[PDB]
């Protein structure tokens, strides 16, 4: 499968659509399609690439930084997240975490 991922940057007022293989991380596909996004470790072990789901699902089992509550709230580490449906996700959400 190849899923539609809509990237929303709320502070900048942008909406960007990409197509993401079910076996590619969101961050890599965004970059390839011309949308650079924040990151640092690229390994699921920081908060730099955090996003927050609006709709749809991911498999971010490779992640380690987020706690279960944060995941429940919809936070995703985009560097290690595979889409498992069409997704709408807010980017640039690191500052929401504590
Ligand atoms: S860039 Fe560190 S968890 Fe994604």
């Amino acid at each position: 499968a190849t899923f539609k991922v809509t990237l929303i940057n709320e502070a900048e007022g942008t909406k960007h659509e990409i197509e993401v293989p079910d076996d590619e991380y969101i961050l890599d596909a965004a970059e390839e399609q011309g949308y650079d996004l924040p990151f640092s470790c690229r390994a699921g072990a920081c908060s730099t690439c955090a996003g927050k789901l609006v709709s749809g699902t991911v498999d971010q089992s490779d992640q380690s930084f987020l706690d279960d509550d944060q995941i429940e709230a919809g936070y995703v580490l985009t560097c290690v997240a595979y889409p498992t449906s069409d997704v709408v996700i807010q980017t640039h959400k690191e500052e929401d975490l504590y």
